This record gives C-alpha cells, structure tokens and sequence, in this order.
C-alpha cells in the first residue's frame, strides 16, 4: 500500500466539491458513465487494428450495481482500463489549467465534465471512492481516496476482472437515494440515454 | 448586415489558432462532428416528450460535403440548431474561464474540445467560416467570420434547411487535402468512428 498526495489543484477542487452545497448532484452518474463510454471507445478502437486486444473480454458494456446493505453504488465497465502509471501520475487528460479553469467557472457544477475532471464529481455523493482497474498491459490495481488531500494505490487481490474498471462509491448517509432503482433509472434516462453501449442495472436481492 | 466584435478572449484564441503552427490540424473535423452529435442528442431528447419537435425533419444525421470547385468542406447536421441570440451572444457553454485557460494548456491543440471551444479549431484550416442554422423557435440565420476580431449575422433567405446547422469551411489554399475522399474517411475512422448517428460522405 503506497500513499500519495493529490496534485495541489485536485486537492483544491476536491475540497470545493465536498465543502460547498450544490443542488444538481445527480450529474455525478452522467460523468462516471461518460468516462466508462470513453474507455469503451478506446479499447474498441484498438480492437479494430488488433483483435487480440479483446482476448481479455469481447463484451463492451456498462453495469450499475446498487447495494443498500453496503451503502455502495458501483459503476463497472469493460473499457480499456488504467495502468499503474495512470493511477499514480493521473491521466494525461486531467491538466492543471483545466482544473483551474473549472474552479474559476464555479466561482453550474454540471460544467465539470467539459474540463476533463468529471470523475471528482463522485465526491458530491461519496465519502470514499475505490477504483479497481485492469488494463491489458498491466496487473489489476486498486486506487482509493476519502479526499483530505491523499490517495492510495495497491495491487488488487480480489476477483479477477478481465479488463475494464469498477468505480465503487461509498455513499454519504444523506445520499442513499442513488441506491434506488427508480432514481437511477430516471437519471440514466435524463442524462445518459443515448450512450452507445448497453447500460444495465443489476437489481438488488 | 450587422457586424459584432468577438469577446476579447475569443479574438485572442482565434489569432493564436491562425498565427501559430500546429501539426495535427485534422482534429478540427473531430470537433465539428462532436458538436453536430451533441446538437443531435439535444433535439432527440426534446422530441421524446414532444413529438412535434420533429415536424421540421425526423432524420437525425451528419453529412460531410467536399467541394473542390468552391474549395469548401461543409459539415451539415439536423441537430437542434442555434437561435439569433445564440449567434449574437454566443453559447452559454463557451465561457471566458475555459477560453482564457485553454491558451494556458497550450502554453497540444487537440485538447481544445475539453475547454468548450472546439469550434474555433475550424480556423486551423479555413480562412473563412460560414455557419447557416435553423432552430425550431427562430428563423434561418447566417453567422460568418474571416477572423480579424469581428463576425456578421444576417437572415438567410437562401435555401430553407428545415432544422439543424451547416458549417461551411472556406479552406486555406495549402489545406485542400481535407477535400479528398480518402483523407476524410481516414479522419472519420481515427476520431469519429463510434458517433451514434450516421455520417455520410457525399461524392462530388
Ligand atoms: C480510461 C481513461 C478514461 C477514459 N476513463 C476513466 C477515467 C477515470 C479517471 O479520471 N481516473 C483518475 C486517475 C486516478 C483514479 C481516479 C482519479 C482520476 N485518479 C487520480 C490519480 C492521481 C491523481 C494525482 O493528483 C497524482 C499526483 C498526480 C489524481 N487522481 C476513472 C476513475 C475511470 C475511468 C473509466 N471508467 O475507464
Ligand atoms: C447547438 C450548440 C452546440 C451543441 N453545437 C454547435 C455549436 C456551434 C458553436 O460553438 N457555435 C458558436 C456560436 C456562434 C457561431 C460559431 C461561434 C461559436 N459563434 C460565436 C458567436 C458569438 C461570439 C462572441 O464572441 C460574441 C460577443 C459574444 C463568438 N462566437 C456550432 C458553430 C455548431 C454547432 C452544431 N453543429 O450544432
């Protein structure tokens, strides 16, 4: 288990997201699904020149898995995944000028996605976020942060995932509506209706 | 014809795009198709609760029309379109904060789209851009700029388009590769392959 400091502007953005009231919190689900769709585009693109890219799983889909008992909402996709370097250095698409431009714009939250930092909208609803991921060129890894300016990365020893990413939202006690089948369906319908991959809700036992 | 000053940061971005060398200029086509797709999503959504939104045209598609004779590449869609207010005031999504700071990311051009200003990438390859558009709530208008700090807006009493937008790129003389059928196919394949509306390339 290695522990890292957030890039300064990411820490600032995270505090802003957590410590300020925003009405329109449902957009977190749109942003996560958007990222999953972009990850699916990426592996599909690679698979057109080299079909062996799909040895790790041919299916291209997004699954939403609410769990009232654990107070978790999980977004799973079979996209390209992230390597250890991605998890430690951050993605190329998250640049500090974009992070800065968004925060300036803040002072609607929904504009977050435009600037490449949509993932951090998860902290509108989640007290902790766990990201389990597997990229064809690397091993399976877990990234986790409860904000407060640090995050962790470790090799993952849980269930193998083949290829793709699970983001596990450990929800805030006042944000449990997002575990409700009805609410989830309404949000997907409003914001993610024309995404070009199946989105399937796994109804809880 | 009314002539309008560009917002100051928009003028600066435009001068920058025109007056700086960039290698990977082909991404302009990715940005335009992305906007057309976003505009298609918008009218589609509206039509779900009001079917009459499609009385101006049921088809939801994107057309690419190269014209070697006129040296123009036109990107046409049947998306939601833009009102006169949109054309004069700009879109609410193009914000000083994103414009001022995309320049900061530059100080690759390809991340322009992030910052909400993907359209202006048209000026990597075009000396003039004409935008003809029709929204359900307004008349048909033409916006046009050759840069130099201004744009014009006029009623378009030309060809009725029903609903949607045409972006006509009047290409610089050293940028004519973007009228070649095979170059356009390759750009679509690399960047826009999984857009969720038909993209039709119309032989001249
Ligand atoms: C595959 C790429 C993309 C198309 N999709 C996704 C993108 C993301 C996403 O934003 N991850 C990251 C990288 C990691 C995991 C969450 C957050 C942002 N992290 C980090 C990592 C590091 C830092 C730092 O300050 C380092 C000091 C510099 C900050 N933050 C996610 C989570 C999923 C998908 C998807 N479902 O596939
Ligand atoms: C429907 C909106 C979006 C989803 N799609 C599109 C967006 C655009 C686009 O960016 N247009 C604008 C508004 C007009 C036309 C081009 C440029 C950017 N203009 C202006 C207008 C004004 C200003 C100013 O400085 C004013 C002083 C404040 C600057 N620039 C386009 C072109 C097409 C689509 C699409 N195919 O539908």
């Amino acid at each position: 288990v290695e522990t890292f400091a957030f890039q300064a502007e990411i820490a600032q953005l995270m505090s802003l997201i957590i410590n300020t009231f925003y009405s329109n919190k449902e957009i977190f689900l749109r942003e996560l699904i958007s990222n999953s769709s972009d990850a699916l585009d990426k592996i599909r693109y690679e698979s057109l020149t080299d079909p062996s890219k799909l040895d790790s799983g041919k299916e291209l889909h997004i699954n939403l898995i609410p769990n009232k008992q654990d107070r978790t909402l999980t977004i799973v996709d079979t996209g390209i995944g992230m390597t250890k370097a991605d998890l430690i250095n951050n993605l190329g698409t998250i640049a500090k000028s974009g992070t800065k431009a968004f925060m300036e714009a803040l002072q609607d939250i929904s504009m977050i996605g435009q600037f490449g930092v949509g993932f951090y909208s998860a902290y509108l609803v989640a007290e902790k976020v766990t990201v389990i991921t597997k990229h064809n060129d690397d091993e399976q890894y877990a990234w986790e942060s409860s904000a407060g300016g640090s995050f962790t990365v470790r090799t993952d020893t849980g269930e193998p995932m083949g290829r793709g990413t699970k983001v596990i939202l450990h929800l805030k006690e006042d944000q449990t509506e997002y575990l409700e089948e009805r609410r989830i369906k309404e949000i997907v319908k409003k914001h993610s209706q024309f995404i070009g991959y199946p989105i399937t809700l796994f109804v809880e036992k």
